[PDB]
C-alpha cells in the first residue's frame, strides 16, 4: 500500500485495534490501495469511551481561555499544513487539488477558528424571582459525544463537528467513513500536537453498521452528530434515541431547488447552476440538483449551460489545472451511472455527458462525465431522488407560484436558491421556499457564522453559527431559595 | 357515566371519531365511571393533521401581536374558570382540590401567559460577511406538531406543551393520557373561544400504542413533545426518528436525590423532604425520592419526618381539608403496592405507612398511605427504580463526596437538591450534581422563566423559559449576494 | 378657556402646584384657549421626586408578571379610550382626527403592549470562571427617571418613553411640552386606573425654561429621556451630565435623505415622498425632507408630486375628511414661514404652496400650505436646516455615489430611505447611508420591535425594540468565590 | 532624561508635535526624569482625527476574522514583551515589578484576547413584520472614538479601552495620563507591528485640560471613554455631550464598602481587607476603603489586620521582593498625606502607618506607609472622600441592616463586597448593595467576561463583558418593504 497500516487513535496516540480485521481505502483516481486500516472492535469502542470520559474531565477543568488558546494553536497548525493535508485528502477522495487546497482545510479550519474564539462567550442566564429567590442557569458540557462523518469532505466534516463539540468543553469520539479514513487520523495528531488533552479527540475506523452503531448505542455517550444519507440517518437517529436518549444532530441528503426567474442574468444563472451541480464532481449535499427555468428562457439557458459544461476540465486530481475529478469510489460511480440510465429510460432529454469516461488512464479511475438532463418531469426518478453525482435536472415552469410550489414538493429541505434582480421577488420567494439553507444570487458559500442544516427529512439541528455552539451544552437550572420554605403538610 | 360521551376535537368543534370504539375514564377516589370517550382512528389522525395544516397557515399569517392577544385572552378565560377546571381535574386524577385549585391551572396558565407576552420577541439574526454580502436568519414555525401528555398533571402538561408551540406560530395536535382525557378537551374549547383559529389546537383521545404512535409516525408532523416514562420515551423517540426525522422534546422519569448536609436546619430539611415526596400523592416526576441524611443526624431527621407524615391529611379529594389523595388509578396502586412489598422484602426499615388504606369510604378507591422507608441501600429496587407513588427512601451517608457520588449514580438526572446553610457547599454541590433541575434549600417550584428537563435518561430538550420557545421554530439562513458571482468552471 | 384649570399629577391624583403661576394651551386650529395649566415650582419637582422614589419601591417589589398585567390593563384602557383621547390630542395639536384616531394612541399603546409582555424576559447573565468561582449579573432598575416629551405626538411619545421605563421597573416623572400638556395628564390617570402604584408615573407641567431644567439637574434622577431639537438636546445633555452623571437617551432632529433611484416606480416614489413630507403637516422628525431625483426624471417626478399635493385635503382637523391640519402653534408657524421665506430669498424654484392659508376660518388658525421647493442646492438654508413643517426640498443628482455622498453630507443622521426595484442597489445603498432609521421602498412605519434613534447629532441611544429595554436597567456584576482567597501580603 | 524625547504616535509611526511644548514624566521611586514628552497641539489633534478617519475605513473594510487574527497577533506580542513592558510601567508608575509582571499586561492582554475572539460574533437582528415586510438591524462601527487614560494602570487601561473599540471595527485616539505617558506609546507600536492599519490606534500626549478637551469637543469623534476622578468625569461628559452628542463611557471614583459579617473567618477577612486596601499601594478605584466589622469581632480583626500590614514589604519597585511601592507622584503623595492628617485631626485612632517613609533611599521617593485608621465615623473626611492611597478606614457596626445602609450611604457606587459563610446572607446582602461590582468572599478580581463600572456617581456605562463590545457599535434598522405602499394623500 502507499501508506503503512492505519491504526486507531485513542488517548493522544495510535493504539492497536483488537478486532484482528482491516479494510482498504482506495484511491478512486486509479484504483490503487492507499492503506490498510484497522477495524475497531466493540471493546475498542469501550476503550475510546473511557479514554474520553477521563480526557473530558481534564479539558473541562481548564479555563475558557485555556481551551480557546489550544484550539487556536490547532488552527495555526492546520494553516501551516493546508497543502499537505489537501494532498492527502485528494488521494483519499479523488477531489481536484484545486478544491482541496483552497476549500476543505481552509473552511474546516475557518470553523474551528470561529469556535476557538467563542469559548469564553458561553454563558448561562440569571432570573430574579422575588427578593428571597432567584435562578441561574449553567451551560455544562454534555460530556462525551460522537461524530460520524461522510466521504465527500472528510476533514472538513471532522472539523465542523469537533470544533463546536470541543469548544463547548466536550470530548468527541469520531468515526470517518470507511471510504475516507485518512485525514481524520491526521486531525487527531494535530489536535494532540496543539495541546488537546489525551482522550478528548479519539478516532475509530471501521464500518457504520458496526462501530457506528456501537457508538450510537453506548450508554455513556451523550450526543450523536451524524452526516450522511437520509435513509441511513433515520436508522442512526432511531438507535441514538432508543438506546439511551442521546441528543442528536443530523446533516442529511437533499434535492435542492434552484429557481431562475425571467429577470435574472442568464449568464450568472448558468454559472450558479453549474457551480451548484458540478463542484466536487457533484458530491455536495446542498447542490441545486433541480434547476427551474422559465419556458421563455429554456432554450437560451440550455445553451449557456452547455457552453460552460464543455469547458469543464475533467482530469487527474493531481493536475493543478483539473477542476473536475473522478467520483469518490467505484461502487458510488456505479450508483450514479444507474441514475443516468434511469434518466435515459424515462425519456428525459440528455444535454451533455451521460457516460463513464474511460479514455486513457481515466479507465483506471472512477470517472463520470458532467451530465445534464432537461425536459424533465417531477415524477422522473432522477428528479425525485438524490443522485449525489454530476447530474443536473433542468425543469421548465410557467409561473412563479407554480415554481415555488414544485420546488417545495419534496420530502427534502436542505437547500434552495433564487436568481432574480428584483428586490421583492428575491425575498418573497426565499421566504416561501421550505429549506434551511437559502441562497440569493449565489450558491454554495457556507460561512462559519451561518447556521446550516435541513428542514423536513434533510436533517435535525444545525452546524456552524452561534446556535450550534449552544447545542453542544446541556442546560442546568439552579433555583436559590434565600427565604423561608413553605410546606402544605 | 357521570358526563355525556366525550368526542374528538378537530377544527374548532367536537367531531365523531371513526373507529367504532370508546374507553371509559374513572374517578380513582370511588371508581365511578366519569365518561365514555372516543378512540381516534388512524383516519381521524389524518383528519386532524389536515385540519392542523390549514389552521397553522391562518395562525401564522396573523401578526405577532394578534397571536399574543389571542393567547392572553385564553389566559383570561383560564383565570375565570380556574375553580371549575380544578374540580374537573380532581375528578379525573384523584388529586386534592387543594392542589388542583392552586397549582394545576394557575401554573399551566402562568406558562401560557409567559409565552403570550413573548410572541413579538421571536427574532432571527443578521450577519455581515463583506461589503457585498450579508445573511439574515428567520425563525419559522415548524408547522404541525404533536404533544403527548401524562396523567399526573393533565391540563398543566397540555398548557406547558401547547403554549410554546402556539406562541411560535405552530399548530398542535395533543393526545392526553387515556387515563385522564377530560381537561384537555376543555382547554381546546377555551382556545377556540379565545380566538385560536380552527385546527390550531386539536385533541385526539385514545391509547398511546395506537393514536400516539400514529402521531409519532405521521410524515406531516414536524415535532413531537412527549411527557411520560423513560421506557416509553425511548420507543416514542425511536418512532419519531425512524419515521420522518422529527424534532423531539422528552420529559421523562427520575429518581432525584435530595442531600441534607449536617449544617441544615432539620425542620426545614424535613419540610423539604416531605414536600418532595408526598405532593400529588407522590406522583411527580421531579420528586426527591432518594433522601440522603448524614449518619449523625439520621435518628433526629427520622423523628422529624415521622412527625410530619403522621399529620398528613389523607382523604376525599373534594374535601378542602384534604392534602393527600388516592393514586391516579387501581393498576397504578397495584404497581406502587408492589414496590412497597419489594422494600419490605429487601429489608428496608419501614418508618411509616406501607399499605393501602381501605377504612370507610376509602375501600372504594385507590388509597395508599404516605410511606417512608429508611436504612435503605443503593442496590435496593425501591432506591434504584422510579416508584411514582408516595414512597420516600432515606439513605445514610458519611461524607459530602460520597453523597454526591451516590446521588449521581443513576441513569436518571431530572432533578436534584441540597439543603445547607453554607454558601460554598450549596453551590459547589449543586454544580457537581448531574441533573437538569436543581434546588437549593427548597424543592418543587418550577417558575415559567426556568427551563426544566432531564440530564441523561430523564429527558431530551427542555420546557419553559426563553430557550424552549426557540426550539419550536426552525432556523432558515438566507445569504444575500449583492456583488458578482464567481464560477471555477 | 374650554376646560377647567389643569393641575399637577403627583402620587396617583391631581395636586395643586405651588408656583402661583399658570400658562395657557391654545387650539392652533382657531386660537381658542383650551385651558389654563399650573406650572410646577421647584419645590413641586422635589415633591414629584420623593413620590417617585417611594412609588418605585412598591412597583419594583412586585413580581415581573404582576407589573406585566398592570401594564396590559393600561393597554386595554387605552384601546377603550382611543377615540376620546384622539379627540383631545386633536384639539391640543391641531393634527387631523383622521390621524389621531388611527396613529397616535394606537402606536402609543402598541409599544406599551409590547413592553408589557417583555417584563418577565429581563434577565442577567451567568459566567463560570472556574470550579471554585462564578459570576452572575443582575439587571436592576435605575430608580427614578425623567421623560421630556415633544409637542408633535404628545401622548404617543409619553407612551414610548414611560413604557420601557416602567417595564424595567422604574418610576418616571414626565414633562409634556408646554405647547401640548393635556393628554399626558390623561395617561397618568389611566396608569393609576390600571393599577400603576402612586408615584410611578407623575406628570409635571411647565416649560423647558423652568421645570424641564429642574428635572435634568435633579441629583436623585437617574436617567433623562428626551425628544426635541438637536440644539436643546445639547443643553439638556450637558446639564444632565455635569449635574450628577445621568444616563441619557435623546431623540433629536433630522434632515433625512430620500433617494429615488432611476428604476423606481415614480407613482410609488411620489407617494412615498408626499407621505415622507406632509403627514402631520410636516411635523415628523424622521421626514424625508431632502428628496434626490435623477436629472432624467426631475420633470416627470415633479408632475406626480404636484398632482398629489394639489389633492391634499387641508382643513379643519375635526372634519374626518381632513388629511392635513394646521401647525401646532402660531410661533411654530412663524418659524416655518421664516424658512419658506429663506427658500424664496435663496432662489429655489417654488413648485407649490409657500404661504399661510387664510381663506375664511383658516385665518383664525395656523395653517401653512403643503410646500415644495425644487432646483434646490446643498448650501441652501432650507436644505441644511430642519424646518419641521410641510416643506419638501427636491434635489437633482447625476450618479449613484453622488446622491449617497450628498445624502450623507449633514450633521444629522436620524432617517434615510431609498426607492428602487433592484435587489443589490437597495441593500448596497442603505448600508452606506449614515442614519439609524432606514427605509426601503416605504417611509414612516416605526414598528414596536424596531429600534429607532439617530446617528451623529440626530440622537443618543434608541427607542423601541428589545435593546431599548436593557437601557432602563443598570448592570450589577456579582462574583461568587467558593474556594480559597489568596493574598500577596 | 533616561530616555530620548517622546513624540506623538500618528498613522503608524511617531511624528513631531506642532506645539513647541513638552513635559516631563518622573519616576516616583527616585525623582529621576524618565523622559520629555511633546504636548499635542490643537492641530495635532486635527491630524490624529483625519488619520483615524482613514484608518478606520481600512480596518472596517477587512473581514471580521481578519480583524480577529490581527488583534490575536497583538496579544501574542504582548505576552512576549510582558516582562519588558512591566519594567517600563514600573518606572513610570512606581508599582512593584511583582505587580506589573503578573497583573498589568497579563490582564490587559486578557481583555484584548477576549475581544479578539468575539469580533466574528457581532450580529444584528431580524424581525418579520408580515408577509410583505421584515426588518433587519446592522451593528455598524461608531467610527472614530477617543480614550482618556488614568495613571494607576496605564497600559492595562489603554488595553481595556482600545480592545473593545478596535474589535468593534473603530479607530481610537488615546490620550495617556500626563503622569504616565510611556507604555501607551509602546502599545501603539505593538498594534502597528501586529498589523493594525495606520491611524486605527493613535496616541496623543499632553494635558487633559487641553488635548483631553480638544478630543472631547471634536465633532468627528463619535464616542469618549474616560477613566479618572468623578469631579473631572462630570466635566468631561458635559463637554462630550454639549459639543456633538457623543456616546460616553465613564469609569470613575469610589469609596467602596467591605462588610465582614460575624460568621466570617477572620483570617480570610483580614486577607481580603488588606488586598482591598494596599495592592498597588492603595491606588485602585475599586478598593474597599471602608471596612465594616461587627462589634464582636473588632479587636480580633484589628489585631489580624495589623499583623499583616506589619509584614508588608515596602521597598524599591525594582526589587522582586517588594510588594508595596511608592505612590505614583510627589503631588499625589502630598494629597494622600493631607487626608491622613485630616484623619488624625478628626480623632480617628491610627492603628498603624500614617506618615511618609523617609529612611534611606526612601526619602528620594514618594513613599507613604500602609495606614489603617479605626474607630472611624461616617462623617469623617477620610471616610467620606476617596483618598486613592494606602489608607483603610475601619468602621464598627452592630447589625446587618445598619451595615448595608451605611455601605449605601455615599454618592459613589463602584464596588462593594461581603465576607460571610452563610448562603442566604451572602446573596441577600449583595443584592441590597448599590454598586456595580460586587464580590463575595473575595476582592479585586476583574474577569475579562465580567462587566465592570459604577452606579450613581462612580460611572456611566461599563467595561469588559459581552455588553461592552456591543456599546462600541451603533444600531441601524432597515425596514424592507416588499409589497404595496399606502399613502393617505
Ligand atoms: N448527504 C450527505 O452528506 C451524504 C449522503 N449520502 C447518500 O448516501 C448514499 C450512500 O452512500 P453511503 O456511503 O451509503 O453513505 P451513508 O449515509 O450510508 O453513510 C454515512 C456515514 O454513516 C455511517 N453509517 C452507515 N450505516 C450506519 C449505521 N447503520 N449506523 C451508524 N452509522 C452508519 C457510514 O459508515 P461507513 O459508510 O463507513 O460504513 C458513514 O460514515 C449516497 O447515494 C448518497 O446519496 C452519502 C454520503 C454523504
Ligand atoms: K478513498
Ligand atoms: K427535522
Ligand atoms: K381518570
Ligand atoms: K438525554
Ligand atoms: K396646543
Ligand atoms: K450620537
Ligand atoms: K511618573
Ligand atoms: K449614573
Amino acid at each position: 500500500a502507499r501508506f503503512e497500516e492505519q491504526k486507531l487513535y485513542i488517548g493522544g496516540r495510535y493504539v492497536e485495534a483488537s478486532s484482528g480485521a482491516t479494510f482498504e481505502t482506495i484511491n478512486p483516481a486509479n484504483g490503487e490501495v492507499l492503506a490498510k486500516v484497522q477495524r475497531a472492535s466493540r471493546e475498542d469502542v469501550e476503550r475510546a469511551v473511557q479514554s474520553a470520559v477521563e480526557g473530558q474531565k481534564v479539558w473541562a477543568a481548564m479555563t475558557a481561555m485555556q481551551r480557546s488558546r489550544i484550539l487556536r494553536r490547532a488552527v495555526d497548525i492546520l494553516r501551516e499544513r493546508n497543502d499537505e493535508l489537501a494532498a492527502l485528502e485528494t488521494l483519499d477522495t479523488g477531489k481536484p487539488l484545486a478544491e482541496t487546497r483552497s476549500v476543505d482545510i481552509v473552511t474546516g479550519a475557518d470553523v474551528l477558528e470561529y469556535y476557538a474564539g467563542l469559548v469564553p462567550a458561553i454563558e448561562g442566564e440569571q432570573i430574579p424571582l422575588r427578593e428571597t429567590s432567584f435562578v441561574y442557569t449553567r451551560r455544562e458540557p454534555l460530556g462525551v459525544v460522537a461524530g460520524i462523518g461522510a466521504w465527500n469532505y472528510p476533514v472538513q466534516i471532522a472539523l465542523w463537528k469537533s470544533a463546536p463539540a470541543l469548544a463547548a468543553g466536550n470530548a468527541m469520539i469520531f468515526k470517518p467513513s470507511e471510504v475516507t479514513p485518512l485525514t481524520a487520523l491526521k486531525l487527531a495528531e494535530i489536535y494532540t500536537e496543539a495541546g488537546v488533552p489525551d482522550g478528548v479527540f479519539n478516532v475509530l475506523t471501521g464500518s457504520g453498521r458496526e462501530v457506528g452503531q456501537w457508538l450510537t448505542e453506548h450508554p455513556l455517550i451523550e450526543k450523536i452528530s451524524f452526516t450522511g444519507g437520509t435513509s441511513t440517518g433515520k436508522k442512526v437517529m432511531a438507535s441514538a434515541s432508543s438506546s439511551s436518549l442521546k441528543e442528536v444532530t443530523m446533516e442529511l441528503g437533499g434535492k435542492s431547488p434552484l429557481i431562475i426567474f425571467p429577470d435574472a442574468d442568464l449568464d450568472r444563472a448558468a454559472d450558479i447552476a453549474v457551480m451548484a451541480n458540478f463542484f466536487s464532481s457533484g458530491q455536495v449535499a446542498t447542490n441545486g440538483t433541480r434547476v427551474f427555468i422559465h419556458r421563455s428562457q429554456q432554450a437560451r439557458f440550455e445553451a449557456k449551460v452547455l457552453e460552460r459544461v464543455q469547458r469543464i476540465r475533467l482530469g487527474d486530481p493531481q493536475d493543478e489545472n483539473t477542476n473536475f475529478g473522478p467520483l469518490v469510489s467505484f461502487p458510488h460511480m456505479e450508483s450514479v451511472l444507474g441514475y443516468i440510465e434511469s434518466g435515459k429510460a424515462q425519456k428525459a432529454r440528455l444535454l451533455c455527458g451521460g457516460e463513464r469516461v474511460t479514455d486513457g488512464a481515466f479507465g483506471k479511475g472512477a470517472y463520470v462525465a458532467p451530465t445534464v438532463f432537461t425536459d424533465c418531469r417531477d415524477d422522473m426518478t432522477i428528479v425525485r431522488e438524490e443522485i449525489f453525482g454530476p447530474v443536473m435536472s433542468i425543469l421548465v415552469y410557467d409561473d412563479e407560484d407554480e415554481a415555488i410550489r414544485r420546488a417545495n414538493d419534496t420530502e427534502y429541505g436542505l437547500a434552495a436558491g433564487v436568481v432574480t434582480q428584483d428586490l421583492a421577488r428575491a425575498h418573497r420567494a426565499i421566504h416561501r421556499l421550505e429549506a434551511g439553507i437559502c441562497w440569493i444570487n449565489t450558491w454554495g458559500e457556507s460561512p462559519a457564522e451561518m447556521p446550516v442544516g435541513g428542514y423536513k427529512q434533510s436533517g435535525v439541528g444545525r452546524e456552524n453559527g452561534l446556535t450550534t455552539l449552544a447545542h453542544y451544552t446541556r442546560i442546568k437550572s439552579v433555583q436559590v431559595e434565600l427565604g423561608d420554605y413553605a410546606s402544605v403538610f
